[PDB]
């Protein structure tokens, strides 16, 4: 119900508010969404204003007693304790200016319960600009996102998928190429495939790393660092390398490229849509081969969470779906920067950071809730590798190339199986018993798995 | 912390929630994006509850002391008083099952409270299946946020800049075509041409009415309205109109069509689409014209909300870049069904309320606090036009285009008037009059405004 | 090799080549894509100058001889007699200026051989600009691709699916939501449906017209009109409509939007985006009900148009939905091209126009000639597996539920748990329990299983 | 006219053609786009035929003559001599059946011209399917592009614009935030960013290499490899290596994952749409630089190739829209495979090997015929720098605020220099030297340059 007094007017500010009159004027004016910043966004402006109170005070530009209150302030901040002081809109400024300035306004006030006085640009925004920090926030953001949540999860679910790639090594069934019958194949074989995409996923994330990684701080207003210590850069990213434990973490190769563009996030996020990508082919299988159970393939079982409805290959196809969404929203961002900085950076952030979150929280549960449970329907899957298509390849030793053809042909013509034009050629005799014919075309054996 | 108890046993619910064990075990399986649904389409499921019992009353298949709890219960959450009642993910199973029966247990609790006992599926949802209830709500969302927000907030863009369009109607400026200097224009012809975008734009979202207005509801489960008497859809539709206004409801064309896809939501996620195409343009353009105040074009002055940086162009770019992903992401769901149902309705469901959302509030915020103060540097932008070589064309017929060619070098280097060049260059005489070159020179009759 | 004289220098050009020296440049600027106009844009450009010719001389502007060359020069670009003469890249100059050029110049080439000078500038691009020709062509070739093409062949699939629909009126099926078993429907019914899909869609292009429609002829360089007649516009779409019989064709409704944007083109990607969600939905049903067949769903027989394989010498493919599906993709990427170039307008020009008329005309084209071939080699030819599709429905769990009223809600998923356990018809394994007796006779049982009454067929 | 077979019967083909009955009945079941198969892709073809024939021919499953006749026509193909005899379109069956036949058949047709008779199946097609053939085929011409054509292209870019940065690393000028006059930045500098996006670019196509060079061939069918040789796929791609030098070529991990998805192609578009991200805001920037002469920026003069038009900048960011464009379409059929097979290669061959052309051919131009030619208007840049209100903050802590906002009220005012209107105002003895006003208001230094 307070009262704050800005250079432009009156400002009136909630009595449990921690942020001050610049918040309270950007919640005014950017009525958009209704949503704010995320959990992860709030604790990366928090680790970035520490890490900078901290170089200030060890280069002797800030007070000691200054910096331990930013300190502690900005400790609160990363740990989830202030999540509902930060009110502005995702499509604020597209510098992240506003929530900057929230995040130097909220560690001033906790700073004064404390019994600090800090100035919330001169103090907690010292050797910063209003352009280097969001999007430093916005890369330790998404650099913790990819290598502490996404890679474990992704890691999980390819294990899961490689654990039935084994436990289902000789279930033998039939080949699908356009939806039509073909040769066999195990269902041990299609899964390592699927885990195949998972661990390329991984390998993916990993490639996008070492750019992902790199943070604009230090560059200030333009990239030149300007009002900044030479090393502030280095200094800070050496302090969030050791308070997070993220080595992916380093300063810009070019300082300019840093702030003018969002290239990273825009690689990133292609990425994730290869992840999506994969995730849709993996999910679109597995609900089709549980299908029915008697109008459908019904080759497996899966788990009961809600006739069981492929709910988890449902979220996870509709998961994919909105991160091909973001990842447009991402690129479109990212090309329209001007000159010395791109303003696309909230809109930006929000869509790659929602991405790593949906396939983190997916990939875990599709992973334990769906493929770990899964169980192979394994006589019907023989029934139907028992229809595949044969070849008379396997008999070539047997019969000879020329009367391999003419079987080939014949079976082809009168639309018979190999085997039965086998027999009906009358070809069971010294050179081939019935035992030899069945081992030669044996389902499991034309799947080569063993 | 109340205990609740389902099929597969026991689940723990908070104490004031009024969702019961469905929704409850909903928020266990699909801890996935911590979204759930807004208040536009829990409004919806409200009004669609409401209309359901009204019908089933009706018809008497519902006693009549149920109906009017369902009905007092719907208005309830349909007025925006239980949003908090609605945990489930959006990442949920496709059909938005759970989101339904979330709906069907609010009700049943809010009903317990007023001494009524109703049954969350045989009572709520009696006539209903799992599959045309969700996208009926997901259309009457979609239908009241075009015709009753966006419409109106398009229409205040479009006024803002007609008005402008008229305050400016004679202040002559240089054109621009590729970035370069071309014949006059008036800063009134450019915005008639962006409030033009704006009439075109609501154009597209009228044009898409008839098909996103369509509702499912009738169709059960898989569009023939078995367990649903045969009269079912129309009924509720018309109570839905009687109660909303919103003349656009209709039932489907085919109730088949109207399950198996969402083409509807594709179809106006398009015509959004278009007019974050054209706001891009718009905004772009202003925040350009706005651009210096020494450096740039100087042209216009935004009023300053937060060196005045253009912030709502931004805001505008932004939700322009977030409704090109979202439009992605609802295509990518729609193209996805497979036989009698779109499994992909929750996602495409954020997708489009959210775009029709942020279009909605980033219009009037750029209608408002941004165009309707604009201010012309009216004085610049003429001695621009009368300094510019576009301008000496119309002096070829009376010193040809040699001698037109050194006014526009001389007029350049110099940086003066094509005017003041043609008098320092001793060419007024029998040849060429002060009032023939005052004639030929007069950049706002070269504008040809009206 | 015959040589020339730019503003610029001497430039070399083909012998055969109607193009003279500003062609040529643009030739050697922008070898990007080695792709040039296709015939409906340079149709449309052949189009354009003819009826601006015509009005030029009806205006006393343009002399009777020079009008008449132009005219017939013209005449033969629209009939595609010159579609070898248009060699430069579709990455050009984003205004189509140079394309526009072009034109300018086949025609001064044509007129020559008839023995009439014609300046390429002062005469064949009398009135117009280098701005408001080339997005004005684009649209004349964007709405007779709508009008003339797209929107019949869409007409031929709807056309095919609704006889699909009535044929297969009585093809009684199990439903399937989420690919698990549902109650009952017609195969006729799901048919019904994407027939509804395509008639949309050819509501999505009709209402998409009024604004594709639009022509900037008229406003010269920056929308203006300045070095036009006043009138130019409005008596250029005079001819232009009653020479091609395209009634969609309008003057903008502000000369300043048809220049700045093309926002036109954006809304009628959209309607074909749309058409791509619909047509991929359709394609697929059909490829997975043609799947198989002793593997997959084997509701339909699809024509066999070629053999699948060398390795499976039986083996025939559904290459009709893949080559459906694979148009779909396209449409979808050309439509993010298009919105793509369409927003990045500046001031009075929008200059992505050369690209987003390749991405348009492109998905029209591919709707156009996919949605002909789906009807004739796919559709039109389609065979249904009616007692299997019979069989299945009978022996559904799903249609216990018309028995509750006799047997109750328990003992009817007993009946479905059985069926579905011994492989039997929901009829016989009521038998096989003994509930024939008081409460239901084996007529009566027979009226509450008639799995078409529960498809509720109109 | 002749008449061919195949088993589905016989076929009226053209006289003179050098296709067979496959490739005719495809040329009558796909006029869609009437565009075929691209020169790198026959080409990749002709090498793939080529390299089967040498790999049948050690193993001793082909005769020597037959092997040297395929190898010999495989060549003719690779070289372009058959170009037209490819008439098939892009849009034909998803796993490029049809093109793969045409290959097999048209190497039977050159050899019989020869006098050796070939089946196009039985010895052409020997130890193959299409489902392994045409993905392969597609990714040699993809690694090609990237490895032999893109990477290079964006090194000369990256040198031309790293040369403009050296050459301009004193061109002081203003820098632009939020399109707002900022502090100072050089001309260089800002080429530096320019220089390092193109470098990135180069190090997201190198990073994609390892699984864009990953082949299928030796899959067969389904991935089972039945009926080729167990190392046909090592020994084929050990030929592929030494014909073409390009070492990036390697066996697929998995060959399952390697027909199931195309997971690779879409993984490197999206560094091809990062590069198209990168381009649009170099060429956005340069062609704003460029805008002028009198109403725009007016900071360099682009070379004139046709008021001199930025048409390279205009043709770079319609690419940039194309591979945009392409990269959702290839996305798009990426994720739509089934089981054994992805069967929307043709479209994503078509695709991402235009994106690779486009981005060639346009970095190569830009950097010869645009960036090379850039002039910077020196003087101009410099004025504007020194005249600029961003440079009176050193003032500061000299004047004050409030005669710091007076001084660049005033140079805004007489458009003169702040170090002027300091002069002019007065404020030298009292405040601070003429020392002190040099060193605070040096424009090259404030943009940390030497
Ligand atoms: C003179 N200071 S001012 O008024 O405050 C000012 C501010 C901003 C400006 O452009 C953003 C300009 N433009 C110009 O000086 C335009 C111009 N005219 N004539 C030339 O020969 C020339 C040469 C190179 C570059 C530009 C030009 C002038
Ligand atoms: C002076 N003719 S010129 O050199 O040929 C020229 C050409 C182009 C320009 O901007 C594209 C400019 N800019 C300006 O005059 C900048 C400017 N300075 N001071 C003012 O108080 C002012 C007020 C309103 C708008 C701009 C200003 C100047
Ligand atoms: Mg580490
Ligand atoms: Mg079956």
């Amino acid at each position: 119900y307070r009262i704050e007094h800005d250079t432009m007017g009156e400002v009136r500010v909630p009595a449990k508010a921690l942020w001050r009159a610049q918040t309270q004027r950007a919640v005014e004016n950017f009525p958009i969404s209704g949503r704010g910043l995320e959990r992860t966004q709030i604790r990366a402006l928090g680790l970035l204003k520490g890490a900078c109170a901290q170089v200030n005070s060890d280069l002797g530009l800030l007070a000691p007693e200054k910096a331990d209150a930013i300190i502690a302030a900005a400790a609160e901040i990363a740990d989830g304790q202030h999540d509902d002081q930060f009110p502005i809109d995702v499509f604020q400024t597209g510098s992240g200016t506003s929530s900057n300035m929230n995040t130097n306004e909220v560690i001033a006030s906790i700073a004064a319960k404390g019994g600090v006085t800090l100035h919330p640009n001169d103090d907690v925004n010292m050797s910063q600009s209003s352009n280097d920090t969001f999007p430093t926030a916005t890369h330790i953001a998404a650099t913790e996102a990819a290598v502490a949540h996404l890679i474990p999860a992704l890691q999980q679910l390819h294990d899961a998928l490689a654990a039935k790639a084994l436990d289902w090594h000789t279930v033998v069934k039939s080949g699908r190429t356009h939806l039509m019958d073909a040769v066999p194949v195990t269902l041990g074989q299609e899964f390592s495939g699927y885990a195949r995409q998972i661990e390329a996923g991984i390998e993916r994330v990993r490639a996008c790393l070492p750019r992902l990684g790199e943070l604009a701080i230090g560059g200030t207003a333009v990239g030149t660092g300007l009002n900044a210590p030479d090393d502030f850069g280095v200094r800070v990213v050496a302090v969030l390398v050791a308070q997070t434990g993220l080595s992916e973490l380093r300063t810009a190769a070019n300082s300019f490229e840093a702030q003018a563009a969002r290239d990273g996030l825009v690689e990133a996020s292609g990425a994730l849509r290869t992840i999506a990508v994969s995730l849709t082919k993996i999910a679109n299988d597995i609900r089709w081969m549980g299908s029915g159970p008697l109008t459908g393939l019904a080759e497996i079982q899966l788990p009961d969470l809600q006739k069981v409805n492929p709910v988890l290959p449902e979220a996870v196809t509709q998961v994919a779906a909105q991160v091909i969404g973001n990842d447009a929203a991402i690129a479109w961002g990212g090309a329209n920067g001007a000159f010395e900085l791109n303003v696309y950076i909230p809109m930006m952030a929000r869509n790659i950071l929602e991405s790593f979150k949906l396939l983190t929280n997916v990939s875990r549960l599709f992973a334990q809730r769906c493929i770990a449970g899964l169980t192979a329907n394994v006589e019907h899957l023989r029934r139907l590798a028992e229809s595949s298509p044969s070849i008379v390849t396997p008999l070539n030793s047997a019969i000879g190339y020329e009367e391999a053809a003419a079987v080939a042909k014949q079976a082809l013509k009168e639309r018979k199986t190999i085997r039965q034009t086998v027999i009906d050629r009358g070809l069971i005799g010294d050179r081939l018993s019935i035992e030899d014919l069945d081992r030669r075309l044996d389902v499991l054996a034309m799947a080569k798995a063993e």
